[PDB]
């Protein structure tokens, strides 16, 4: 991972995830707006704590001098020394319109072929909500898998609504949890993808263009 778009209101990105009662994230008409999230910024992350699900900006990156870690394999993660316990206790959802990959170098965006929101799985220092600069949250990532092999050799975990929703739940263990990104994880054949402009590389830009088809 590397890149992705999240440029749509709040309600957009909730509808699928959760009941107006089970929120607590105040209503905000305004486009998010950001077509090009880089890691090293705040990122606007779903999580729930006190039954209710909450959307915090939280520093997209890990560091336990180099850049922080802004990916975790879900190959390694559940059972890493370093990430184990987030796995268990920092599960969140970052959700956007779809995500960016080069390959080796033309930019791709890949998104949902309905057209609903991809659902990343995200681990991360919990309590969220306190800003914290250096221990924030990762990507959990994935294998490409069928035509997204051609593009790159990664991907991040997405999650259907269900497995999303689920993911979130605190009292859920970090064996379910290892349950959930496997069972629920949104297989490549539900994607659509096309070439968009090499612009997207520059994190200066942010026009709605950056998502179009070139």
């Amino acid at each position: 991972c590397g890149r992705f778009a999240q440029s749509q209101t709040r309600e957009d990105y909730l509808a699928l995830l959760a009941e107006d009662i089970e929120r607590d994230i105040p209503y905000d008409p305004e486009p998010i707006g950001r077509y090009n999230v880089a890691p090293g910024t705040k990122v606007l992350l779903l999580s729930e704590r006190d039954e209710h699900l909450h959307l915090d900006p939280v520093f997209w990156g890990y560091a336990p001098d180099k850049p922080p870690l802004i990916n975790a394999r879900v190959e390694t993660a559940a059972t890493s020394r370093m990430f184990k316990p987030l796995w268990q206790h920092g599960r969140a959802i970052c959700f956007a319109d779809g995500w960016f990959e080069w390959k080796k170098k033309q930019p791709f965006f890949i998104y949902r072929a309905d057209g609903q929101p991809i659902f990343m799985a995200a681990i991360g220092s919990t309590p969220f909500e306190r800003g914290d600069e250096a221990e924030g949250f990762l990507i959990v990532t994935a294998a490409a898998d069928q035509g997204l092999v051609d593009i790159h050799d990664r991907r991040p975990l997405v999650l259907s609504p269900e497995a999303a929703r689920e993911w979130m739940r605190q009292e859920i263990s970090g064996k379910e949890a290892s349950e959930i990104a496997a069972s629920g994880c949104v297989p490549a054949n539900q994607f659509s993808w096309h070439p968009v402009s090499r612009a997207v590389g520059n994190v200066k830009n942010q026009g709605a263009e950056l998502i179009q088809p070139v």
